[PDB]
């Protein structure tokens, strides 16, 4: 189910950070951070946690299709234990950092950046914090 | 017009704290920051910074029509500067702060308080930051 959404109609992306706190309910299950871009609700951006195989999976949903999967190893997640995932925009990727280490960037697919308003967050995560600030490029 | 807007669908009230940061545009607009209930995105509390004036209103919107207004007897805030605005709920009142000083408290009207899903923050405000922390 959908846990959190926000909405910034003068475009989230890129030059804004995003800090989500909180922890699963399961060890088996999964959540989601995306994305989305108007018109449309096109997902820019998936980050998909997947805690069964302990894999993130990173993808955009465009022309109504998801993309090639980009598949991460790196898995700071264990079940029922607090993280924090911050996630930065610059010009050309999406950055990731988890508990204040870097784990992956992905490269955007959706060029259209300031397009990005919304920003949501589904399945096993119980939330703790949200924020989202603007933090500038580089 | 909106400038964001947010959805916990568990309930973001009692118990949270939403931090705005920002600025104004204009020396004399105002802006607000109101908080919804479901069903219908139901006025539950309005807190509207009044730049012209110089007049903090808050209300809410409840058995189909506007309560009764309460103007704050100070205004702490100065246009086109940035601040820090906390809203944090307990089972009794909105408190808000400034520069985490306290400005007023807000007794709840709508007591559904489970219900206050969304948070929404329309016209004059530039806004740097927002979160929404569950205080527990
Ligand atoms: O690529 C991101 C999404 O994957 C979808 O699941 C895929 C699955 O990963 C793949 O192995 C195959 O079985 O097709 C599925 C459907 O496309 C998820 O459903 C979606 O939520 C994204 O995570």
């Amino acid at each position: 189910a959908l846990r959190f959404e926000a909405l910034y109609p003068e475009g989230m992306c890129p030059g804004w950070s995003v800090v989500v706190k909180g922890k699963t309910s399961s060890n088996t299950s999964m959540f989601e951070i995306n994305f989305l871009s108007h018109p449309g609700d096109q997902i820019a951006f998936h980050f998909n946690p997947r805690f069964a195989s302990s894999r993130i999976v990173c993808n955009s949903f465009l022309a109504n299709h998801w993309g090639k999967e980009e598949v991460n190893k790196t898995f700071p997640f264990e079940a029922k234990e607090p993280f924090q995932v911050e996630i930065y925009s610059d010009q050309d990727y999406f950055h990731i950092f988890i508990d204040e280490n870097k784990i992956l960037q992905y490269k955007h697919r959706q060029k259209q950046l300031s397009s990005i308003t919304k920003l949501q967050i589904l399945n096993d995560i119980e939330i703790s914090s949200v924020e989202i600030t603007k933090r500038g490029l580089y």
